[PDB]
C-alpha cells in the first residue's frame, strides 16, 4: 500500500484493549449491524482489576465500514466529559470489532421511562428506584443532565444529530448520561424514517426536513423534543401519526401538546427549543440553566 495523498499524522490517543481482557458474559441488546454485551473487563482501571462494562460488537464490514469505526472511536476519545457515557476503548484485535463502554445498570432511558410510565404492564424497580412514577425533581434532574450533556457538545461545535431518550443511558443513582447507537435496534425502528438513508424525523426541526441544515439549534429543538419524552415517560412524539403526518405537523408549525404530568414552566422551555427560526431559540446553555434552576426547587403542579 502506498501514499498518493495528503496523509494527516495528528490523532486522538484510541485506548486499545486486548480481546483478553474482555470476558463477554451475555447479550444486552441487538441491531441489525450490531450487539451490546455485558463483559467483565481486566486490567481496565486500576483497583479495580475487574469490573462490568457494555461491550458493543459492530459488524463493520467493508474498508469504508472500518475507516467510520475508526472515525467514532477517535471522536469518543475526544469527546469525553461529566454527563457523556464514559468511553474506555477498543478490540481491533480480531473479529468482531469492539467499542468498550461503562456498564449503565437500567439500559437506555426510553426503556427506563417507559417501565416506569402509568400505563407501565409491569412494575420496575430496583434499590435506588422507586416502583411506578418518578417524582417532579427527578424528571428534572434527568432533563438537566442531558442539557448539560448538550452544554459540552456545543461548546465543540459538535451536532449529535440523533438526540433522543433511546440514545441517553441511565447508571445507578439515576445517572443520566448521552451515548447513541448507531446499530439500527429493531426496538426504535419506527422512530426513524426510511426511503430507500434513516432520519429521525419526529425529532428533527423544520431546516433539517425542509432545507437539510444541521446545527447545534437543531440539537437545542432535539432536546425539546426529549423533554416532551421525558414527561410522558417514553411516549413516541406525534405517536398517532404516521412519518409524512409528522413530517406535515413540524413543516406546518404544529406543536406537541403539553404532557399530562408537565408544568407550564417545563412546557415553557419546550416551545422556545421549538421556534421555527434557528436564532430565535434559546441556547442550550439557556435551556440547561433553567432546568437545573426548576430542579433545585421543582414547581407545583396537578
Ligand atoms: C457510537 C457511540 C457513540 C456514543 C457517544 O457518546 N456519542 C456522543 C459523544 C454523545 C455524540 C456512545 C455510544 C454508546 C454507548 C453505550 C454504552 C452503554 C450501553 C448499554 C446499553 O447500550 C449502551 C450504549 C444497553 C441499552 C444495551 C444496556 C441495556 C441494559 N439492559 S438491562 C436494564 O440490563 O435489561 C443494561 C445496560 C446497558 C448498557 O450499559 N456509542
Amino acid at each position: 500500500h502506498i501514499i498518493e495523498n495528503p496523509q494527516y499524522f495528528s490523532d486522538a490517543c484510541v485506548h486499545h484493549i486486548k480481546r483478553r481482557d474482555i470476558v463477554l458474559k451475555w447479550e444486552l441488546g441487538e441491531g441489525a449491524f450490531g450487539k451490546v454485551f455485558l463483559a467483565e473487563c481486566h486490567n481496565l482501571l486500576p483497583e479495580q482489576d475487574k469490573m462490568l462494562v457494555a461491550v458493543k460488537a459492530l459488524k463493520e464490514a467493508s474498508e469504508s465500514a472500518r475507516q467510520d469505526f475508526q472515525r467514532e472511536a477517535e471522536l469518543l476519545t475526544m469527546l469525553q466529559h461529566q454527563h457523556i457515557v464514559r468511553f474506555f476503548g477498543v478490540c481491533t484485535e480480531g473479529r468482531p470489532l469492539l467499542m468498550v463502554f461503562e456498564y449503565m445498570r437500567h439500559g437506555d432511558l426510553n426503556r427506563f421511562l417507559r417501565s416506569h410510565g402509568p400505563d407501565a404492564k409491569l412494575l420496575a424497580g430496583g434499590e435506588d428506584v422507586a416502583p411506578g412514577p418518578l417524582g417532579l425533581g427527578q424528571l428534572l434532574a434527568v432533563a438537566s443532565q442531558v442539557a448539560a450533556g448538550m452544554v459540552y457538545l456545543a461548546g465543540l461545535h459538535f451536532v449529535h444529530r440523533d438526540l433522543a431518550t433511546r440514545n441517553c443511558l441511565v447508571g445507578q443513582g439515576l445517572v443520566v448520561k448521552i451515548g447513541d447507537f448507531g446499530m439500527s435496534r429493531d426496538i426504535y425502528s419506527t422512530d426513524y424514517y426510511r426511503v430507500g438513508t434513516m432520519l429521525p424525523i419526529r425529532w428533527m426541526p423544520p431546516e433539517s426536513i425542509l432545507y437539510r441544515k444541521f446545527t447545534t439549534e437543531s440539537d437545542v429543538w432535539s432536546f425539546g423534543v426529549v423533554l416532551w419524552e421525558i414527561f410522558t415517560y417514553g411516549k413516541q412524539p406525534w405517536y398517532q401519526l404516521s412519518n409524512t403526518e409528522a413530517i406535515d405537523c413540524i413543516t406546518q408549525g404544529r406543536e406537541l401538546e403539553r404532557p399530562r404530568a408537565c408544568p407550564p414552566e417545563v412546557y415553557a422551555i419546550m416551545r422556545g427549543c421549538w421556534q421555527r427560526e434557528p436564532q430565535q431559540r434559546h441556547s442550550i446553555k439557556d435551556v440547561h440553566a433553567r432546568l437545573q434552576a426548576l430542579a433545585q426547587a421543582p414547581p407545583v403542579y396537578l
